[PDB]
């Protein structure tokens, strides 16, 4: 099973590591625990925004040009990293943006950090039609001494 994530601002709109103006540690703990033990997925943008192989979790580099970094597994396709990714029973997408898009056809589902904060950005996450997915939870967390912003967790399933 396909699975896309991510955490987006005001408008779809989603931004880089340094530039994450806003501060929340919650919302990485929530990533952290819906990608553990499981495969991702993941520019080469987003590699080199990082800096260092995820720990606990297979990190595969979905790129055009040859890889730079033993560490990690390079791939030339969406085919190709869905291979490597062999069988698991879900393998995690997280980004960037034309990730986001070659894999969202794919995906039977979404986990979704809805940040209340306007900004302005580059990249947008893919429009996906909200007729075709289905809501099975969400969860919204007013700001706080340790979440600089208010925020809403959301998982959606493909009908
Ligand atoms: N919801 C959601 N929030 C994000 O911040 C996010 N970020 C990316 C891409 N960027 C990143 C940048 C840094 C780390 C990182 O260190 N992650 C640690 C959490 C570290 C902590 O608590 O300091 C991890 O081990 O997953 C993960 C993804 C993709 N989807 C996301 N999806």
């Amino acid at each position: 099973m396909i699975s896309l994530i991510a955490a987006l601002a005001v408008d779809r709109v989603i931004g880089m590591e340094n530039a994450m103006p806003w501060n929340l540690p919650a919302d990485l703990a929530w990533f952290k625990r819906n990608t553990l033990d499981k495969p991702v997925i993941m520019g080469r943008h987003t590699w080199e925004s990082i800096g260092r192989p995820l720990p606990g979790r297979k990190n595969i580099i979905l790129s055009s040009q040859p890889g730079t970094d033993d560490r990690v597994t390079w791939v030339k396709s969406v085919d190709e990293a869905i291979a490597a990714c062999g069988d698991v029973p879900e393998i995690m997408v997280i980004g960037g943006g034309r990730v986001y898009e070659q894999f969202l056809p794919k995906a039977q589902k979404l986990y979704l950090t809805h940040i209340d904060a306007e900004v302005e950005g580059d990249t947008h996450f893919p429009d996906y039609e909200p007729d075709d997915w289905e809501s099975v939870f969400s969860e919204f967390h007013d700001a706080d001494a340790q979440n600089s912003h208010s925020y809403c967790f959301e998982i959606l399933e493909r009908r």
